[PDB]
């Protein structure tokens, strides 16, 4: 079976075709902003105007065509609504074309069921990008929320951060050079909030600091990372100790920092359990995972009538009863 | 239409009859411990030599006959096993005897949906008795746990505690007293690990500082207290602020504790939301809470094959689609 | 906090003593009455003689001290003048020999209030009591009266043809039992008239048609209840609909009727909505229905003065600014 | 004391100057449509073009100057939103300019309080206008509403009636002309629902009667008027028995028809209490009805901050507290 995966639930438009045991595209194109941040409007457009290209590029690239693909998935949230609409128009049309089965696929349990694909069998999963972080895991027939954040992602954190420090786009790797050379812990608001996480707090303050000049940019680009990220590993710690999991996955865009990395696996390793990290192409926003978690959806007998397809822009994870495990 | 339950997880022997508005029965009996603590075997020949006569005075308090019921609840876990099975084996003879259908109860999802026969509609509960401690609430189809005592249940070493104080059964309430009284704080364990909730660590301090002679009993009474009890509250404003629920409930046996009530009331009048506890009888280990859920089980359709009835002796809280909400 | 409150707006002296969310004590004393009826001298002597006893038998079960009572109310009417008199005379003692605070409550208020204790939020209610029919529910900050009765309550309607049938006291359940096995309705006056209910032409041709001795006792009983009942629900169904509140309960000496609470629950259900009664002790003329609404008065700042606790034989429900709700 | 009164809640735009006895003056202009209906967003500009007209014109009718002006209220609900946030700002600008006390006052309620200006001094009042149809009086110190169209106002639905049979804007009088001419009552659905009014029901079926050509159709129109006033005495009645209120009044643009005025007053008449209806320019949707209310209220110390003069469109008549009775 083939599964056709079309993703943009943000600035990314990926489109992905897979089988079971193989990804036989996985194309992409993401917005690029000199200024940063989220523009719906613009992204919509994008997603629109792509759409025809990567499509006629994914199917080569994978040397099939429409008729041989079985099912039709997309990525119906959460995210930006106007993104969201673009991708399910467009699924829409070619499941009414073809007359193939359609399905409607959660973002964030896509970003984690795409290990399942690597031998990963039952991971409490981190989920880190621009505008999400979630520690998610499944639990009582569904992926359960163990800890998010309350305001504003940890890519994007780091982000407007760099951006006040003058760092030049993408702010995620420049911080975390400076990071790699700062040798003084400076004291900055505590990221876990009861249950959660909140990096408005700890953002402002950080700020704040550098303003000051009394403290080492180097230094504060350290301490800055650490307590963000000590944050999402006590979190992330905290699932695997309750759910009493034995692997640990890292997925999303900002699984490309390898302080991050390191963190989780100093702490896997005290557990003694798994830690898994897929390849970055399956890792940042991709299609491929919206047709893989889309596929295995479809041979459980899921199948969306039309009705059922309107775009969730505050799809919640626990919504999707996972049959399919 | 009428529904029968019948409880005996631990210690307790509860019948109780119930429509879906009033409670016509209420009737308990239960196993005297000197030394106190767990007996499995004892509680389940208590069991078997009480549940005729207590049958007989629930069907006269509630003034009905066996063949007024409609169906058939009991407490199927978790629990002490040999009790259990007296219990299923008692409700399985009824179904047959009087061809009425049956339902298996989960005893701490009783304890909370009984809340919702006298208005209470999607609580954070806190469940404490003497083995249990778990703050749970309905998400995502289930009561999910968002706590729970990793080694022994809060009403178990509040009892240790006084026996060690060599303090007249039942403990609690003299502790209760004694802490009222108390105007130091003296340090012990933190209670909350990770997600959870730890009470050994805090149980065998309190008692080390004790045997000491150096601190007033009062003082040792009130800081045991705190620390438990701070600990519980904060794992329950932990729910309270992730789920966005706007009301608490309080049940089990511990819930007759009025400083519990008291710092649980001052959480919920800081976020501006409701704070409830059931009258004491449908606090306590009860047959009237299975029997109620019972109802509102069968009345959704759920009506058990004779194998789904096979006691459960470590139930997870998850395991039951909540379908009747 | 704690409140001790007194009814004895009739033949039922009630003390009850309450905190926030639980009742410490909830005790009774009934003057008998042979032939039945309304008595107001030997009531207002029963609530003299037993206020001292009642009283110390309270604070015993509830097991606390008039010290420990931060607020005194009282059940300021509607009801018998000279029962009421007593009941505010032994309030004011009260208040004086302990400085305690003092709040005047309305009887039919707290009948509904105190299903708020429990979870209830903004309910309709039907109180239904000897003397007592109206359906209420606040609106415009006061509870308003949708329907009342323009001459006898439902209690002594059924009361008044039960002595007619010769049955022994209490009339209610022996009428009860009798219509379960009618199976013909017999027409009768209907008891709705504008907006109000009306029970003199329905009870005057019940009790002709009896005389007659043309109709089965069984029939008579049913057609009875059938008739006022429909036309209770109808005046709560009206205000349901009106007010778009979605619970509806069932308050007053008469809710111990299932014919009644079934009809409701038919209504409520077609409604999709929900529908409550208060357990047993706390639905009948008692003292901690009392307590509970002074308690909730008291904290949102009501405190009276001594002039202001006048007795109010005919207090209008809508008099009161319910400014704690 | 002088007030000025801008209302605007439909297609009426009135400015109105009055003292506490005396209307000194009461200027009117409607919007004129040929097809009819509601049509919000043309009022507005019809509202914001005659606002300086009618503004200058019936300053002097009153020869006065809005620094005579003691107070300025205008008609702030309920309605149409596009048109009373014109209102509104004109109402804000002269307050800000001459410093003078502003006031929020409801349409409806306006209605009502207007014939307190004529010696009625606690009526059950019938406001009946295109698409307001309520009894309202005053209860607990709010104007509480006691029965209200659940749909279309009777105005509106005589036109929807006039416009099928091809007659002539205005339908109203047209329809009560032939009404007066017909001679067989036909059966069509009562307007009354619970304690409401619906007129949708009985419209559409006057419809399906009338395209049927079975009837005449002056015998149509007098038992679509005669069954939709019926409905309209017999909550008024309900009204009256309820509150036991001894005035009537009848308000509105519909108060023009004399079949009304006259079954009213039938009704009055059987019961023995007074039948008012102001003079018509007190009648209709006009800026003295507001301007008077918003004297007594500001005479009774009702001020409004800016913050607290938003539009209500849908302003309920019972959140007004009638401070000023």
């Amino acid at each position: 079976m083939l599964a056709l995966g079309i993703e943009g639930t943000a600035h990314t438009l990926g489109i992905g075709i897979v089988s079971e045991d193989k990804v036989l595209a996985n194309v992409f194109d993401t917005l690029t902003t000199e200024k940063g941040g989220i523009h719906p409007k613009e992204a919509a457009e994008h997603h629109a105007r792509l759409m025809k290209p990567l499509l006629r590029k994914a199917l080569s690239e994978a040397g099939v065509s429409l008729d041989d693909i079985d099912v039709i998935a997309f990525s119906q949230g959460p995210g930006l609504g106007p993104a969201l609409r673009v991708v399910a128009t467009a699924a829409r049309a070619l499941a009414v074309k073809y007359r193939k089965p359609i399905v409607g696929v959660n973002h964030c349990i896509a970003h984690v069921e795409i290990t399942k694909m690597f031998g990963v069998k039952d991971p409490v999963g981190l989920y880190v990008s621009g505008g999400n972080t979630q520690v998610l895991a499944l639990e009582g027939g569904r992926y359960r929320v163990f800890g998010e954040t309350l305001d504003i992602g940890i890519g994007n954190a780091i982000d407007v951060f760099a951006r006040e420090l003058g760092l030049g786009f993408p702010g995620g790797p420049k911080v975390e050079k400076l990071a790699e050379k700062g040798e003084k812990y400076i004291e900055l608001p505590y990221a876990v909030k009861g249950m959660d996480l909140s990096f408005s707090g700890l953002l402002t303050e950080a700020i704040r600091k550098y303003r000051s000049g009394k403290y080492r940019v180097e230094d504060l680009a350290y301490s800055f990372q650490e307590t963000a990220f000590a944050a999402l590993v006590e979190v992330t710690e905290r699932a695997v100790a309750h759910t009493e999991k034995d692997e640990v996955v890292l997925v999303g865009g900002v699984a490309a920092n390898n302080r991050l990395r390191e963190m989780l696996r100093i702490m896997t390793e005290d557990r003694g359990i798994k830690f898994f990290v897929p390849p970055y192409d399956l890792c940042r926003d991709n299609g491929a995972m919206i047709a893989y978690t889309g596929l295995r959806m479809y041979k459980a007998g899921i199948s969306f009538r039309l009705e059922e397809t309107i775009v969730k822009q505050k799809f919640r994870t626990d919504e999707v009863e996972i049959v399919w495990h």
